């Protein structure tokens, strides 16, 4: 098949994320990544109570750098941010020992479809 | 556009239609018409707590009689069960006064897609 | 943890289960039994394009499609039809080698929410804050 | 009654702002405020191909985008970019003279219910059984 990853999914990988990140009052702030990172960056924000979220784009103590898969960018960030607590929502086992922190494992063979590339629409009967 | 109805959506609109058919112990089962009755009759079932849910396909005092949209069929459900509570989801100008009860109005021009038609794919950029 | 089934992912599953009953050509119709599989079954009466489903609270069987949201007792539903094809989507361990067709493996401890229990609310946020 | 929005629903409001926005070539970025301009900004980033959505907590403006989710103050946003396209998902009466393009009316009384402050949870039946 294909490894689908809808919205209320993410949602709820952000939310067990976020909640292994408290207390709350430990961060000063959060970086997303652009663009895969903005809205798990904006998830975890809002599950915090972190009220700007940051962004960059790639080729800072108690701060979270966020991304939404970790497959291979991830030096780009220790570089830049080498005290940043560095998380994702994914990861496949090459990135794996890059991150700080993630929520689920992929297998590194699997084409995984995040929400913001998909939509409802028709789809035809298999018949 | 066209008027896109996403499973949340359905589910909240058959909650609404549940609560305006209380109490539930006045109803002795709920009757769907396939194919488009079975989940918003599944639905009601579920929040009424109606255990059963009888089927029925066109060409009852206490029963429930639900169909997903009320178009021009409707016809048919009157005269094969007098007594029962005719109710749709959907309703257009035309199939209104046929209805019992219904809960969302739709232009009779209106495109309207139902959920169990659709799935969440991948989405081509605008640009 | 429970797992969490949303409609997207019942639909996907369904979807699956249909292809695997194809072609739809040999099959005379859809059995859904209550509660739980009467939505899977309208899933599948629509990908497969059968116009009717029927419903039973618990005709030989044969080229009927038997369908229950979960198995885990599914010998009366052999023992009501022994020539239908008994499918399900998900299906735990003890279950699993009673069903002629499933799709997804549940440990047998694990507590399933179906999309039909749920609904979209607000949510607090874990600080509180 | 509040406005519920799923994250479906936001998402087709999005690409039908993102449609009006075309075509891509002539915006320099995307400018989302923080919070809930956020999720559409990253949304119009993809549907437009701007790899990069840049946050402000509250450069001329010429050629950028200045998303937010809602408006009912954007006068600070219009003083802080000036030659500046603002636009929003959702609009109300008092707020809408103010945006350059937005998506959807909302009465100035509704309560819009945002998809990241929603969870899909359990819900008890109304009927208590």
């Amino acid at each position: 098949e294909k490894y689908i990853v809808t919205w209320d999914m993410l949602q709820i990988h952000a939310r067990k994320l976020a909640s292994r990140l408290m207390p709350s009052e430990q961060w000063k702030g959060i970086i997303a990544v652009s663009r895969g990172g903005l809205v798990p960056g904006a998830l975890l924000a809002r599950e915090l109570g972190i009220r700007h979220v940051d962004t960059v784009a790639i080729s800072g103590e108690g701060f979270i750098v966020i991304d939404d898969l970790v497959d291979t960018t991830a030096v780009a960030i220790r570089e830049m941010y080498p005290k940043a607590h560095f998380v994702t929502i994914f990861a496949k086992p090459a990135g794996r020992p890059l991150v700080d922190d993630y929520v689920v494992d992929i297998p590194q063979d699997t084409w995984i479809e995040q929400p913001w590339d998909m939509g409802v629409v028709f789809v035809p009967p298999i018949s």
